[PDB]
DNA sequence: ACTTTAT
DNA sequence: ATAAAGTATAGTGTG
């Protein structure tokens, strides 16, 4: 089976949008609602604070530049961590909760572990999987920009399947240098 | 490498 | 007027 892994930029204006979905304040034909009780979130955070909220308080407390946090900044990147369904059949409820702790400490460990805003992990949808939001905030300066550039991704591609492997899970890194377009999950499903 | 942003 | 961070990136699946 293949890793997946890719993150999508969070601004202000669409952490509303992850937080209501994240947290299932609403529903979507592929959600299972009877399934929903079984979700878990594996950060220590506040389910009745917004994550907008969360990280500009601790962006705007942290940071050592006295200029505002743009307003098109880039407040997370949220990272699907997943495989396909046979990959995931494999594994009883505590592997399944290990693998993604797993994937969790990758980005503590390499971007700073009070950078995981929230690791929000849903078995009610088609196959398990965690959206996870990586603050790139680092020597007091929130960017993106810095944090994930194109040969970083490229190392994640191939140095986060490794560490899974190393940590017990059969699963390999994607083609490298892929020429896959991504979808997105509602283009990804008129495909198929 | 080219814009947008908050000074 | 200045400089940091915006824009993408790399990967596969019914997020
Ligand atoms: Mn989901």
């Amino acid at each position: 089976s293949y890793m997946v892994a890719r993150m999508q930029k969070m601004k202000a204006g669409n952490l509303g949008g992850a937080f209501k979905h994240n947290e299932r304040v609403f529903s979507n034909k592929d959600i299972n609602p009877s399934r929903s009780h079984l979700n878990y979130e594996l950060t220590d955070r506040d389910r009745s604070v917004s994550y907008e909220k969360q990280i500009k308080d601790y962006v705007n407390e942290n940071k050592v530049s006295n200029r505002a946090i743009r307003k098109d900044a880039v407040l997370c990147d949220e990272w699907i961590i997943t495989s396909d369904k046979d990959f995931f059949e494999k594994l009883d409820e505590e592997q399944t909760r290990t693998f993604f702790e797993t994937a969790k400490n990758y980005f503590a460990e390499n971007y700073g572990e009070s950078n995981i805003a929230y690791a929000s992990v849903h078995l009610d949808e088609s196959t398990p999987h965690m959206h996870m939001g990586v603050v790139p905030f680092e020597n007091g300066k929130l960017s993106s920009k810095a944090m994930f550039d194109r040969e970083e991704l490229k190392h994640i591609q191939e140095d986060l399947p490794r560490y899974m492997s190393d940590h017990g899970f059969e699963l390999e890194r994607g083609k490298l240098n892929s020429e896959a377009k991504h979808k997105t999950v509602a283009e990804f499903k008129r495909a198929m």
